[PDB]
């Protein structure tokens, strides 16, 4: 089998992707974050309570036939941003793009915190790193992926976001009409539950490849690209003005910046993000000073190639036996 789902910007900012998926019978069609940092599918429920739902569509599991209470479930989970959310647990049937799984579980929350409610746009997250970080006790529970991949043509998904446009997610398959040249793969590590990979180097602008080896996460949920501060200082030093705010929280830059690109490196091949990319409009409405998509990672404890990286490539999740990434220009 395969599947094949459109992601699409929930703002003119890409600040996060929303890809319709299926619940229920019959189908409750929400919008869901599929975030291959984490490992939860959770939705907004006719559970949630009631003051911190504000324009979310609901899963409400009593008027789904295949809906099917998991006993004594419960989940809780904290976000790299430092947003929340917690439940119960359902099963039932899930599809995305035309894939059918029966028998997901369905994380029910009772409770989301304030950036949740105050995103009208999502409805949920689709987990999509590994099941290992999955957070339903007593007993943890599969992602969609890893239920799906048996069935599957190919044990793989694939990520193909657009910049300020939509995009795809593929199951099953790899259309190699996506992109151009090869498909470079490189080597994962599973030990954090993540798909933790390492790159080869990067460049700012027209400036020569440093050869460096850069670890860090392939995170779609992720909005920025989160690099080490000797990294993201050599970007910066590129913008004129360009300076890092302590009150606004990282590198801001004048809005009438032309930025320059960044190159990383994955293999001996190189992913190009251009300058607008970067780009993440003024820090609050009417200002000139923008907000740049290159962060330090300096705290976090880990890099992160967010979706300001991730969309400029073509981005294969192989869940063969050994798990690689593979990473293609389009
Ligand atoms: C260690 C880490 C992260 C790891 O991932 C991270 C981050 N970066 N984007 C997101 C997230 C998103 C994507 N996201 C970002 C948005 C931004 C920047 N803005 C203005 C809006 C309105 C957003 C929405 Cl609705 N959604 N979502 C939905 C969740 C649950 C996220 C959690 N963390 N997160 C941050 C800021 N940090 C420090
Ligand atoms: C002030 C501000 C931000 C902070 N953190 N992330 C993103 Cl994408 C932001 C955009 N404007």
């Amino acid at each position: 089998s395969t599947g094949s789902a459109t992601t699409t910007p929930i703002d003119s900012l890409d600040d996060a992707y929303i890809t319709p998926v299926q619940i229920g019978t019959p189908a409750q069609t929400l919008n869901l974050d599929f975030d291959t940092g984490s490992s939860d599918l959770w939705v907004f429920s006719s559970e949630t309570t009631a003051s911190e739902v504000d324009g979310q569509t609901i899963y409400t599991p009593s008027k789904s036939t295949t809906a099917k209470l998991l006993s004594g479930a419960t989940w809780s989970i904290s976000y790299g941003d430092g947003s929340s959310s917690s439940g119960d647990v359902y099963t039932d049937t899930v599809s995305v793009g035309g894939l059918t799984v029966t028998g997901q579980a369905v994380e029910s929350a009772k409770k989301v915190s304030s950036s949740f409610t105050e995103d009208s746009t999502i409805d949920g997250l689709l987990g999509l790193a590994f099941s290992t970080l999955n957070t339903v006790s007593p007993t943890q529970q599969k992602t969609f992926f890893d239920n799906a991949k048996a069935s599957l043509d190919s044990p793989v998904f694939t990520a193909d976001l657009g910049y300020h446009a939509p995009g795809t997610y593929n199951f099953g398959f790899i259309d190699t009409t996506a992109y151009t040249g090869s498909i470079t793969y490189t080597a994962v590590s599973t030990k954090q539950g993540f798909w933790e990979w390492t790159s080869t180097g990067y460049a700012v602008g027209s400036g020569t490849f440093k050869s460096t080896s850069i670890d860090g996460i392939a995170d779609t949920g992720t909005t920025l690209l989160y690099l080490p501060a000797t990294v993201v200082s050599a970007y910066w030093a590129q913008v004129s003005g360009a300076k890092s705010s302590s009150s606004v929280g990282g590198y801001v830059f004048p809005c009438s910046a032309t930025l320059p690109s960044f190159t990383f490196g994955v293999g001996s091949a190189r992913i190009v993000i251009p300058g607008d990319y970067i780009d993440f409009g003024p820090i609050s409405t009417g200002s000139s000073s923008c907000f740049g998509g290159i962060q330090s990672s300096a705290g976090i404890g880990i890099n992160i190639f967010g979706d300001v990286a991730l969309k400029a490539a073509f981005v294969v999740f192989n869940g063969a036996t050994t798990p690689t990434l593979g990473f293609a220009s389009k």
